[PDB]
């Protein structure tokens, strides 16, 4: 049939390294931690060469028996995929830890990818129903987030680059950072070293976000778009005008929302657990400027951000009260 | 700005091993040999990642230094690229020894695909002037070609196999043919072992090869498509439809002769010695099956092949005329 795939795709990273443009998500909820092995094996299966994980999903030891299967039965090579994982706010000065607990639940040498997963640092309380003997999102009893006071989000940042930069240290291929603004960017870039070969962030037809784009555009970072059918119940699905271009294009609505971000240069990471969903859609809709222009006009004039808990509320963009659902 | 670019698709082969979509072709005239190292060098500074060459085309040492130059500098790694290169039927029963000539001429410790060239058989000509000591196309006082009598062309691609099977031997990551028809792809399937990740062919609208398709893909090989502009003065532009496909995806119509094989899932290698027309000839256009449609009734209503020399007039699918000029 017709080509690329999305499975096709590979954009080029700043530090020279290939990324494909198409990622399997596995922010899965907790109920279903498990069904992630299968959702993996599916995606490679398929033709995904990209996985996304992070040390707060608690999915890295499913991703990783879902690898060492496809490694064990011949499926896959090592060389052939590219592991994305993140450093959660509460190890936010302790990097190596956190790498080090990635890589032993993943079963694996080294990751493709290390994020800061966001300009974050929070306190510290022991949990041994936690992760890794700690609470995720520490609240007091107030209900109020526990940020560590004194805390430099930046310092994550530092310690990924020393990591990084390492001639000793094979751990990792490529350092980025997740939910940064264009401030915190611009600090980064005035005061650290490596620039972030990625800045994850939530996109789609309902946030652009084209200021963001046209920065990392202008400073050599390529955005990663997460939650782009909408998160829970794929609500991104249900514009008419996404209806609308998968139709032109004979492909499924999940295909169209891929290839928005395709299209524009941005890396996607899709998540499902539907192992024939995540298998059949992987076409490609190669939109017309001007129909992502109308996609993008969609956004501005109703903009609703999916990802918006209570704990990121100090962030400037981010309001802790979730979607606007009128929006909607 | 859109995306894909043609330098970041990537297509997989039987054994698994991906290929970029896009090649280099470099099978420039003896008058110009030399320039091939700065189109090489051009090509992959502008993002290809495949080159493709051949023992025959006396651009191997110029390819060797434009890539020595980039691995130098540290524009590129070798493990980055994807080259291509082939055993001439004067080599027929000689695969070690051309394989050996190619790494040498190239400066490389391997190469990704190593190909038959024809399913040709030569006699050995001695000439100190020629390639390695030989005539290149050896033709009597008649003016007839020199075939080996008694020489089975599929000697060849068993000396090929024989390499790629020596788990001892790392010189080649994938084996294939070209210029093979239907009917000897059968007779090697038949009797052979391992099936060819590639046959590469003359395509493109004037000569659209729907059955020769339709058989790799039911069998597990990709097309490549050689002359893809038509060889010589690239005609091929010249055809309307191309220069009205070319202005409504807002593309050159070199994007739309690389896109009609992109699209359709085969693998391109147009020639240039140009470094801007190699450099800003990286689009994509997505054509509709119904344009596919109409670009394979123009080639199916008006065929030429370009590439039909004297020395292939032997196998049935050729003449050894050339180009029927009055399909132009
Ligand atoms: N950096 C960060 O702070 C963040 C990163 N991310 C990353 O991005 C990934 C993607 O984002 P995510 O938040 O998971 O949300 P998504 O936008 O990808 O939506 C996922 C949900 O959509 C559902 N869905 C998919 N297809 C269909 C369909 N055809 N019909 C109906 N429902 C459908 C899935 O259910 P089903 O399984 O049944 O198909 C799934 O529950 C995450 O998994 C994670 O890796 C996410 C949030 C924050
Ligand atoms: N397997 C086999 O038996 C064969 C394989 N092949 C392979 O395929 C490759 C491509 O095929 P090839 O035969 O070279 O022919 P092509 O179809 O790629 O056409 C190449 C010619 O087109 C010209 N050209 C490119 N762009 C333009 C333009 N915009 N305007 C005008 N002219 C243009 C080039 O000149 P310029 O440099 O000035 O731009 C060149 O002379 C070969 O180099 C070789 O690697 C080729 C023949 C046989």
């Amino acid at each position: 049939m017709l080509h690329p795939k999305t499975t096709e795709i590979y954009f080029s990273l700043n530090n020279g390294v290939r990324i494909p443009a198409l990622g399997l998500g596995t922010a899965n909820p907790h109920e279903k931690l498990a069904e992630t092995k299968q959702a993996v094996k599916a995606a490679i299966k398929a033709g995904y060469r990209h996985i996304d994980t992070a040390w707060a999903y608690e999915t890295e030891p499913f991703v990783g028996e879902a690898i060492k299967e496809l490694l064990e039965d011949g499926s896959i090579k090592r060389e052939d995929l590219f592991i994305t994982t993140k450093v959660w706010p509460v190890l936010w000065d302790e990097v190596d830890r956190s790498l080090n607990e990635s890589l032993k639940a993943l079963g694996l040498e080294y990751v493709d990818l290390l994020l800061q997963h966001w300009p974050l640092c929070f306190e510290k309380i022991k949990d041994p129903k936690g992760i890794s003997g700690l609470v995720k999102t520490p609240v007091d009893d107030s209900g109020k987030t526990m940020y560590a006071a004194d805390g430099d989000y930046l310092e994550t940042y530092k310690q990924l680059e020393k990591i990084y930069l390492d001639p000793n240290d094979h751990r990792v291929r490529a350092i980025g950072v997740s939910n940064f603004s264009i401030e915190y960017l611009e600090r980064l870039i005035k005061e650290c070293r490596v620039k972030p070969t990625v800045n994850q962030v939530e996109t789609h037809p309902h946030l652009p976000q084209m200021e963001l784009r046209k920065f990392c555009f202008m400073h050599d970072i390529l955005l990663t778009a997460y939650s782009p059918l909408g998160s829970h119940g794929a609500p991104n699905l249900k514009i008419p005008l996404v209806k609308k271009l998968a139709e032109k294009y004979n492909v499924t609505g999940n295909d169209l929302l891929i290839s928005y971000h395709i299209r524009q240069g941005t890396i996607v990471i899709p998540r499902s657990l539907n192992p024939v969903r995540i298998s059949s859609s992987i076409e490609f809709a190669s939109l017309t400027k001007d129909e992502l222009q109308e996609l993008n006009d969609f956004g501005e004039k109703y903009p609703v951000r999916f990802i918006d808990e209570p704990f990121a509320a100090i962030l400037p963009e981010f309001t802790g009260n979730g979607p606007n659902l009128d929006n909607l």
